[PDB]
């Protein structure tokens, strides 16, 4: 079976719609989802065309076999969908009416600069490559573009899902390819980082502080150290779950710049020693007082500009 | 092959059933189970009726290929399940049975608001489309609805298996579509947990307050520092098998509180520590002595607390 | 093709053999094993049947197509078996002989009890549903019945493969079912759980027990802080292996108990220290002096009384 | 059906080419991408020739099964590519221009002697076996190899995609076979690095170094020793993550070398206590004072070397 | 199709022949292997002779459905190989040559007592089983064994890839089986395991026999405790890589006598202690002075005597 034939030269619309049923594991590491939704398709195919009066039937009821049906692919999956045709139906005029379920695995990239308060737009290409005798371009029929209320992706929510209207027409190996982008646009649920990592994170710094109203190097250096090592657990944690990114991430700022604190604290905490052994405790106590005050108002600082430069 | 003419105008009702054969893998990150179950269907189709005297067979056995069937899906599911029919029997007045085995990853979630002493409904939600020729509604044949005995679910009690009778009629895509909602009644075996993470968690608390009858403050910054890491590990074990949750859970405000209690006996332990150098060891022992009662107590009572507020 | 009709009112017999070719992947959390096996199937059809004397052949061999083939399955998989027809043989009395080559991803539960020093009983659940027309029985042929002598279970010692001759028969959806019991009965080698986790994890709770040997609080706090911390490591180890049992396992048992060692020790030490400050260090030294003898004694009656318990 | 017959003696050139739609999936450790590519193919059928006037199409389109297709298959692939075909078109002297797409899991190995600063290049093989009428070659069509702008291997820069034009003729078990190589060059992405693993290892190292500062033996002791264990964790997290390779790898040197710093700090720390306690205090003051210009001068030097041994 | 007749009495010879293409993912834990390669089968059909000079062509191809192609099965694989057939071609004598192109997941059992100084013989295993009208043996075609030059199989060195020539015949199910043993020798490359835990593993071994230098409780208690627990970490890191054996390995031994090390030096930094707080230090003294020769001297000949019995 060959495609249409046009009545000009005009080029062969084929309207689209993704309705998403099901949309689960969000992969941030592999920047990969899964999608489960239904894939509609119409088009006009004047040689399916019948008088309804003669026929009696409104509709006509086809096997794909049986009919010319447009080869869409979807540009960013991983592997081919697994696809299901649910009906296709025919209209007197010809109009085709194509209905599919598939489940993909689409590859989408993200943004973790602004991780774990960040929003993400996912995006679904369709495509359809023309073929010799017709050029193949995409619509988006809205009325058939949409999602479930059920639809929940886990530690996210869905804020969006809609259709760029006007496709991507470009050539690729001398023939035209007809691209249409879909977005669902979600944002991160970043509740439960403050008690999970946040703020046990937190908490492990301020006792690190905690040597600045201690004159015992012995313990101090128990103090910053160990808490040193948990901040370091928490970092480990943390990139395991997080892509390693070309750009700096909020994530990544922070970690990085508590190590910065951690270190200072054992120079204070050394030179407060180091001070205590020369006979010189006078010249240690103002500088231990110092960084009583100093230490959480440089973090403080220090978070108001991070926080800043990414939001 | 179309699907069997209406008698007037009456709706085709397809009666479903589901017996579960084997019930595994609830994974609580990912909230999915995976099922193995028996899908019952039935329907009259005039269409096969014959007479069991003149044909003298009083049954017949069709292959799928051979009649109309209707296309039932599953709407929590990953990917479409892997089926296999078993029978397909007509009785005289066109009267089909159907039954075909089938595995699928079914997608529902779950309440961690009450983990690990929580309750879950699971659900399996059947669903058929309307044709432009009929419209099909789905109904429960209770008889045929169940679970084998042996039916184990690792970690969970199944409670009950049953059928809401109704189905959910509503239009998707300009045409009716039937659900039917099957629900699984579990709850999990709490038990393990208490031996491997609730009481390793509390003798760890418990022995960071043994610092409040020590002066030493190199072996207090050591026992509360050191329970502290522990309860980090804790922590971060529980995060990993749990998924993370836009509410707080009673083993996520649990783990948190604990928090606080490792970060006070810190303050508690240099403030100590900070009098006893300022050779006012008589208002240490006071706070020491106070700490001893108000540790414990505190603890039961934000306890008791949290328990009333989740349970 | 319908299935062979009975000479009088007689059931099918279907029987039945199981030959283990390669037996892997026994996954304890899981609570499945990977099995590769051969199923041989034979029962009597009588339309088959032909004299060998005008057919010149003494067997005839036919395509799965061709002839009737009762629908076998298996009751504890997770997915249906990979199946591949090796032969199906035809005798001059109709007696058909199937054999395929399968494999299959049986789940089959585990007792956690004795673990590491327990035996299993694994299973393989044949079975047949009765058609309409005739009612479909199992049964074992004990010719056809083994095991490959190069059958390997990792890190488990293969006892036996035998089936319980008598099937089940029962109804099931107002249908006869005939299942029949395979087990496969295997024993865990032990052995490198011994220098692996069973010493490493003594070891550090005999290094404790120096502390009874230190009048040091701030080097016992260490000594027995720093081992329980070791003791949650090999804790969590062996509950990521083992999973969540709604019973209490011997493994799960001495864990447990050893923090109880622990937690014991650390009140030792700090009274130990409390009263070594209150300046009474000969009581100390009575207490210390008991524990020395004390720890190691109720270590080991406590053993011998779970040992018992288990075994 | 057999392959075309040739006008002379010359054998089958089939034209290729490779354009990279997706491109995903670097797993260093299993030295495999995993690729979506459109893989184009042209050869010459005189037997598909036709007369358009006759035919009324200007181009023929085909179902693989109804011509002849080259069998060309990945030398360099874990399973058989999932493919499905776009396009089969005929033109009216009988030159065939095939068309599919596939994702395929490739294995390439990669050097890792300059991680993370190193660049790959990944190979995609592509191969014909000759048949026994006609020896087949491979050529590369360059106008139809290529890459989408798209294209984002994540951790990774895409520097080109280019065939080596030559095939690779040889013969394998008394056949012709051709092989091609298309080459995709890439380089990592090293940033993430920095902040993640480079600077903590770091920070770490010059906290041992403030030793060099303290004459507390029991302080030292637990600085030189707790870094040295963070600088484990370090090395496992790396270790997990990089394959292991029969060759010296610059993470690999640079981490080796800094136990050599541990180890020697410890042993600086141990004779300045052998002295102190030798009631040798000046002796020990004069190791200390250069320990702490020798560390970092001989850090710098060594890591000067190494970088110019492996850059 | 049936089997070829025989002349007299003799059984089929099936010539046989592998070719490595790839060779990947060898999973020590699992004990399997993956391998793609060609696998050529030849016998005589004299069913399929021609005369050249009458038939005019010299060969002649046919599809698999076309003639009788005998049932090759692997007896030590997972699941059923993936196999594409490449060519069958037919001689004037009725030789057919069969080639096909399989991936397979190899089981194969390792000998762990030597790793990771270790060479395995990896097996593949050729199977056929005898039909009711012919016997069928195989046979190794030595010109058709082998493998690509390029084959790398990360982590190992290829020795040899060869074939037992003489088949293992015996009866299986009342049928003669021919079974041919491929063996593909291989040995380990050792190297990384030296700088990535051998040497990091001595390094913390001898930082803990640095208490044989120091009269502080306080930090040799820190030193072996410290170190015990990094050597802790490393037992756990190789055996979750290491599959659990019922016999002792070389890496187990050296592995358990390792913590006897740490056992011991508890004990004598407990003894120099007790007997320095018994007012006794010139006892602890010569204790100290000897554990400082014995500890090296008998963790030299521990090793020598360990080396000894393994190689
Ligand atoms: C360690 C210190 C951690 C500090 C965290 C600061 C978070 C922040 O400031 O995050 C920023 C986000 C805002 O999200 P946004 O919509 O993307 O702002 C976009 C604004 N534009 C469009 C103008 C650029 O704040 C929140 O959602 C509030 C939650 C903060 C809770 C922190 C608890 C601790
Ligand atoms: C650290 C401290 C941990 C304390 C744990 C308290 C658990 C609790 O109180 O859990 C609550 C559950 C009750 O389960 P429910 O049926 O959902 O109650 C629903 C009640 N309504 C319907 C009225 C709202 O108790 C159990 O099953 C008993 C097991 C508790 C063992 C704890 C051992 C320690
Ligand atoms: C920490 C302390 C760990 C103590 C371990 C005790 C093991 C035990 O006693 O295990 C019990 C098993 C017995 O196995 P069974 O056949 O199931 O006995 C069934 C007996 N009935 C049928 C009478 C009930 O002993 C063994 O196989 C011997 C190996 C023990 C090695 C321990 C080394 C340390
Ligand atoms: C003068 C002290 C020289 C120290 C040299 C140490 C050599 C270690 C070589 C390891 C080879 C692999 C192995 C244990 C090392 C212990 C070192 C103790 C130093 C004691 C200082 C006494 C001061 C007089
Ligand atoms: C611990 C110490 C770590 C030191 C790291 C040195 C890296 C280096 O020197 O890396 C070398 C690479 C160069 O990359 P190249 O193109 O392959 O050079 C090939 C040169 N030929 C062709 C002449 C042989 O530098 C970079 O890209 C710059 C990034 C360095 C950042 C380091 C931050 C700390
Ligand atoms: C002279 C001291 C001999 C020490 C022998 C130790 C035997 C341990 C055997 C473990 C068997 C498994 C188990 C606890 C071991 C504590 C050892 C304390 C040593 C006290 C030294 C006092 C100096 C007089
Ligand atoms: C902690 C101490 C670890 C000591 C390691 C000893 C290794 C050994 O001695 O290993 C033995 C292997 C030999 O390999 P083989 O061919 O199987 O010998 C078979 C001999 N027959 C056939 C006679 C029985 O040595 C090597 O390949 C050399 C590498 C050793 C590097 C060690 C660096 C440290
Ligand atoms: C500002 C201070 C620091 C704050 C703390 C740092 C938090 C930063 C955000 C980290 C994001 C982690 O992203 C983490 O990625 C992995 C992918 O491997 C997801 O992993 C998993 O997610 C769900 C289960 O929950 C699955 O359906 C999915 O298939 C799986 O990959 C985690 O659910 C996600 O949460
Ligand atoms: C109140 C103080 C704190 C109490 C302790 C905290 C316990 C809270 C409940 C945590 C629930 C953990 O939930 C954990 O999730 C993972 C999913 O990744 C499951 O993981 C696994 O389960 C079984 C094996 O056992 C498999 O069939 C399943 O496929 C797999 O995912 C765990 O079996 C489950 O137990
Ligand atoms: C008495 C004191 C305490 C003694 C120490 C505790 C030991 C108790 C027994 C624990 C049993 C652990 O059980 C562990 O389960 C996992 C399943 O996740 C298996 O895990 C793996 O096994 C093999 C590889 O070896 C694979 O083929 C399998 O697919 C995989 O799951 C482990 O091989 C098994 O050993
Ligand atoms: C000089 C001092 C030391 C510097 C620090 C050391 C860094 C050296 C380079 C290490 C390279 C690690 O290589 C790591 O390999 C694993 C493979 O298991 C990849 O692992 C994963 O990658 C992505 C997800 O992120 C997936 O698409 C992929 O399938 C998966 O395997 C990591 O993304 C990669 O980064
Ligand atoms: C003598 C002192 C002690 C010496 C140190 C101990 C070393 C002893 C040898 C340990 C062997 C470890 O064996 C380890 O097994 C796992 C199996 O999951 C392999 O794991 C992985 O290998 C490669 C990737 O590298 C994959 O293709 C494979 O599929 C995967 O399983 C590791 O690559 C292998 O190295
Ligand atoms: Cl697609
Ligand atoms: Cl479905
Ligand atoms: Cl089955
Ligand atoms: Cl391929
Ligand atoms: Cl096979
Ligand atoms: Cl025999
Ligand atoms: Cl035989
Ligand atoms: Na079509
Ligand atoms: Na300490
Ligand atoms: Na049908
Ligand atoms: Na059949
Ligand atoms: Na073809
Ligand atoms: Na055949």
């Amino acid at each position: 079976v060959s495609p249409p034939p046009p009545i000009a030269d005009e080029p062969l619309t084929v309207n689209t719609g993704i309705y998403l049923i099901e949309c689960y594991s969000l992969d941030d590491k592999a920047e990969t989802f899964k999608v489960n939704a239904f894939l509609s398709l119409s088009w006009k195919d004047r040689r399916l065309a019948f008088d309804p009066v003669r026929s009696g039937v409104r509709v006509k009821t086809y096997e794909p076999e049986a009919i010319w049906i447009p080869e869409i692919r979807f540009v960013n999956v991983e592997n081919a969908r697994d696809a299901d045709v649910v009906d296709i139906s025919v209209s007197p005029d010809g109009t085709v009416q194509y209905l599919e379920r598939f489940s993909a695995r689409v590859l989408s990239p993200l943004d973790f600069r602004r991780a774990p308060f960040d929003s993400q737009t996912l995006h679904i290409y369709l495509i359809v490559r023309s073929v010799d005798t017709r050029n193949i371009v995409l619509a988006v029929d809205l009325e058939k573009v949409g999602k479930n209320d059920d639809v929940f992706l886990t530690g996210w929510d869905i804020e969006s899902f809609t259709a760029v209207v006007k496709p991507a027409n470009f050539a690729l190996e001398d023939r035209l390819e007809s691209k249409l982008d879909y977005q669902l646009r979600i944002s991160r649920q970043y509740f439960s980082y403050i008690p999970n990592i946040i703020l046990p994170m937190l908490f492990i710094l301020f006792i690190s502080w905690t040597a600045f109203w201690s004159t015992s190097y012995e313990a101090n250096v128990t103090l910053v150290v160990s808490t040193l090592i948990a901040h370091i657990a928490f970092n480990i944690l943390v990139e395991t779950n997080l892509p390693k990114t070309p750009y700096m991430t909020y994530t990544g700022a922070i970690i990085f710049m508590i190590y910065l604190f951690y270190f200072v604290a054992v120079i204070e905490v050394t030179v407060q020693h180091y001070l205590k052994v020369e006979s010189q405790p006078a010249r240690a106590a103002s500088i231990t007082r110092a960084s009583r005050i100093a230490f959480p108002v440089v973090f403080l600082l220090a978070n108001i500009i991070l926080a800043f430069l990414f939001f």
